[PDB]
């Protein structure tokens, strides 16, 4: 029985902190409210009685999309201007502790947080919501270890990081539960290799068509000696050029969670 | 073994996000009763011929004392070689400027010259060469005080050049650092402070700065700084840039001079 006016975050109770960068649609703060928050800086300044509906509409999205592997949203602030908060999450994003830090995961961690994330996918996609912008650095670590994707927000108003658009997208609207998958292919990649897919090609334009055409796709030699074959296969799958032959969320889980038991 | 009142024993730190490389090792946030910040030393296979020498590091630390610098609280040898200080959540003036590139009021920066000035003036009377002065390990604690690091394995002693005294760049290998190359660094930081860059943001050969800094042939544009600059500033920062070291001011004088034109306003 809340409403929109309610999920307002009265002004002068969070602290905005540390700049930590940019997401989707905004800048990213850490923050103080009774804890420590993430909070997302909009990129609107002056809002038109439809720009504010249209974020009420989104809004009320984030309200109703819960789920113990996504953020969660704990309201949003106006002063003095529009910004999503979000809990924090000490552990920072899968993509600094893999290509920042080269934080060292032993293959059970890493077979977790790729659980974690397909549960966290596969609920967001059972809500019939297209994340459109899935990689490492949208992936969060919360302090009790769990997996928190992030980004996922804002969805409609984007249907108005080349490394983890499928061929598809990466050529050309073309955003699918299907291009979904592959992003969540390569986070895969990453995991099992440790590394970002075509690290030996400086070119981003030679690595944006060959991918595009078909003719250019991971080295999948890259992958560690310790991990599971189905895993391997799987990731295989996920990364099929031709979109339709891409396995869906709720068979992707389904996968790493039998995967799993075997260990 | 041996007992040691002062090392943390191999359960008791909880290492967490890594931040990036000071001197000498990488510091990581970590929790020890609370928010730390925890440098893992480069050292591999310590000797207790070393270890006895970073023993006396240690004893050093200890005594050097003063709210404008990190306070040591304890170190570590499992499962490796630590230092153990005071967490700063405002991270690094380096961070905050060609980072994040805050937005800080001329007071604000003034009082961060004022603070690290204060710091600077305390090592420098306990006789005190720091070597290694930079917006990097300049710090902003939660509470707004400045806490200035990297000061530490004093007897032990990149991109750290932009701070580096003419007489210090052209003579790296040979034990260069001294009070007034110390001072030097302070006037980069100045200049960081006040015009909000880096100095030399404009060439792309770090070897032709090394070269031209060194025969006094380059140095930082001054012209660059605000328009809101205190006169005085201004003048402080072009005097600890003096090519020739003996006359640049020591620290004493600097920091007096800091405080009166910060009360000017
Ligand atoms: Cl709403
Ligand atoms: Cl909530």
């Amino acid at each position: 029985g809340s409403e929109f006016d309610d999920w307002e975050i009265p002004d002068g109770q969070i602290t905005v902190g540390q700049r930590i960068g940019s997401g989707s649609f905004g800048t990213v703060y850490k923050g103080k409210w009774h804890g420590d928050v993430a909070v997302k800086m909009l990129n609107v300044t002056a809002p038109t009685p439809q720009q504010l509906q249209a974020f009420k509409n989104e809004v009320g999205v984030l309200r109703k999309t819960r789920h113990v592997n996504i953020l969660l949203f704990m309201g949003y602030s106006t002063k003095p201007q529009l910004a999503i908060v979000t809990q924090w999450c000490e552990g920072s994003s899968l993509y600094h502790h893999l290509h920042a830090s080269e934080t060292k995961f032993e293959m059970k961690k890493l077979i977790d947080i790729a659980r974690q994330t397909a549960r966290g996918m596969d609920y967001l996609h059972a809500k019939s919501i297209i994340h459109r912008d899935l990689k490492s650095n949208n992936i969060f670590l919360h302090e009790d270890n769990t997996v928190k994707i992030g980004d996922f927000g804002l969805a409609t108003e984007k249907s108005r990081s080349i490394l983890w658009m499928a061929p598809e997208v990466i050529r050309m609207n073309p955003y699918s539960f299907q291009s979904d998958v592959y992003a969540f292919g390569i986070v895969l990649y990453e995991l099992m290799t440790g590394q970002l897919p075509y690290s030996n090609i400086n070119n981003r334009d030679q690595i944006i068509e060959m991918v595009g055409r078909g003719s250019l796709s991971p080295d999948l030699s890259k992958v560690r000696s310790n991990c599971p074959k189905r895993m391997k296969r799987l990731m295989a799958e996920c990364l099929k050029k031709k979109r339709d032959e891409r396995p869906s969320f709720p068979r992707i889980l389904a996968e790493i969670e039998e995967l799993a038991r075997e260990l």
